[PDB]
């Protein structure tokens, strides 16, 4: 259905992960698994379809020597996608930046399949570093980001899913939590936000969070306490595009609004298990990103 509509190109280590533990929970994705490292594809777990560059391997967080296996390769890997799963209208691309093949091999390919394939949407899905990771890492981190900020009109024309691994003391918490939140996402039309309407959510342009509150505490304190702990890095502006709405109860829409953020329409529905808020289209949070440039300079200083 609407995930048969979706088509993830996991790029690097980090990134399989993430799609293969979406795979784990749900298998109605499309998935290519993109990566130098033979290793890293072998040992993934619901990889179906894999795209191994030729006579590469790991990079070991050197994204120009994982440019330097990819860039010839570059069109080839977007044939993939394009014509393996021509009947997928969306294609996430997803990596952590910290990396070598997800930081340095994303942003060209995705730029140029936005060229080749203009009327398609591309998401991009993207993991902030832990602040104590080094020097190389955040500056891996920063270049992918303004690569693909300058491939995109700065994140206007792609949707945008932003994780910091500072939000959780496991990465791989961060890879089942995202995993939850996407699927979750895309099963609220199970009054009932439609296919349409997650269709119009999902394909929103610049960057987008999923947010789940309990039913016990008050919902403006229990959406905060879901902000605080988003996975999702933070936004610091107060408005967005489009919100879903989808919980076990009627509830004050408006505080809700009032906490995640004002948007100019809204999908509200109806479900018997969880509940979640999508909003979309907030403008990329640049400021959390800054904060990286932050980290390089204070520990360069350092040396
Ligand atoms: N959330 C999450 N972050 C990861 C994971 N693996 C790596 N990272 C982050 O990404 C960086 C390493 O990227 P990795 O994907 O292993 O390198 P790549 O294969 O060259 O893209 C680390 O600094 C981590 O911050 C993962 O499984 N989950
Ligand atoms: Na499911």
């Amino acid at each position: 259905h609407m995930k048969n509509k979706i088509v993830f190109a996991p790029i690097g280590q980090g990134g399989g992960n993430i799609v293969d533990t979406l795979l784990g929970i749900c298998g109605d994705y499309n998935a290519l698994f993109i990566n130098t490292s033979k290793k890293d594809l072998d040992s993934l777990k619901h990889a179906k379809h894999t795209y191994h560059i030729p006579y590469a391997e790991g990079c070991g967080k050197e994204r120009k020597k994982a440019v330097g296996y990819a860039q010839t390769y570059y069109k080839q890997i977007i044939a993939q996608i394009m014509e393996k799963f021509s009947s997928c209208d969306i294609v996430i691309f997803v990596a952590t930046m910290a990396g070598g093949t997800g930081s340095g091999i994303t942003p060209p390919i995705l730029g140029l399949a936005k060229q080749m394939y203009p009327n398609k949407h591309f998401g991009f899905v993207g993991v902030l570093p832990k602040a104590t990771e080094d020097i190389d890492e955040h500056m891996n981190a920063i270049a992918c980001w303004n690569d693909i900020m300058r491939s995109t009109n700065e994140g206007k024309d792609i949707s945008i899913y932003l994780l910091d691994n500072n939000k959780r003391e496991k990465e791989s918490d961060i890879n089942k939590e995202f995993a939850t939140l996407f699927n979750d996402f895309m099963n609220m039309s199970e009054g009932v936000v439609d296919e349409d309407e997650i269709s119009k959510l999902l394909t929103m342009k610049k960057s987008n969070v999923i947010l789940e509150f309990d039913d016990k505490e008050d919902i403006q304190v229990a959406l905060a306490k879901s902000l605080k702990e988003s996975i999702f890095a933070e936004y610091t502006t107060n408005t967005c595009e489009f919100m879903g709405i989808s919980t076990t109860r009627v509830v004050d829409v408006e505080a809700i609004k009032s906490i995640v953020g004002y948007p100019r329409r809204t999908f509200k529905g109806y479900n018997s298990k969880k509940n979640i808020v999508v909003a979309t289209g907030i403008e990329p949070q640049k400021t959390t990103v800054q904060m990286m440039n932050e980290i390089i300079e204070d520990k360069m200083k350092q040396r």
